[PDB]
């Protein structure tokens, strides 16, 4: 699926991201658009063999299982297929333990190089939500 600004920003605010460790909606709407382009199914390889998943580019070799990653971790215990859904429950529970360990949204290098320090609220104007 892929989402509407708007869209994804209500979707997100009914999942609870609004403010989600200080975050406000629009940090998190700037990261997806950055990320994924709001799509669902995006898919990403890194260089380490490592392959990101979903609308927040969320990453197999700590946080989810893709059976082809070997030495990683799968901290939000969910198949990386489940980050691709168009309902974003999986993604959001598992981004909220992302932003959660220590780092915030630097975890996001999409967010830090393109939406931290901005005007991120202008993702979320004339929104209805
Ligand atoms: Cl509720
Ligand atoms: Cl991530
Ligand atoms: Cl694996
Ligand atoms: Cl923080
Ligand atoms: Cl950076
Ligand atoms: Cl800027
Ligand atoms: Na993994
Ligand atoms: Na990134
Ligand atoms: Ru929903």
């Amino acid at each position: 699926k892929v989402f509407g600004r708007c869209e994804l920003a209500a979707a997100m605010k009914r999942h609870g991201l609004d403010n989600y460790r200080g975050y406000s909606l629009g940090n998190w709407v700037c990261a997806a658009k950055f990320e994924s382009n709001f799509n669902t199914q995006a898919t990403n390889r890194n260089t380490d063999g490592s392959t990101d998943y979903g609308i927040l580019q969320i990453n197999s070799r700590w946080w989810c299982n893709d059976g082809r990653t070997p030495g990683s971790r799968n901290l939000c215990n969910i198949p990386c297929s489940a980050l691709l859904s168009s309902d974003i429950t999986a993604s959001v529970n598992c981004a909220k333990k992302i932003v959660s360990d220590g780092n915030g949204m630097n975890a996001w290098v999409a967010w830090r190089n393109r939406c931290k320090g901005t005007d991120v609220q202008a993702w979320i104007r004339g929104c209805r939500l």
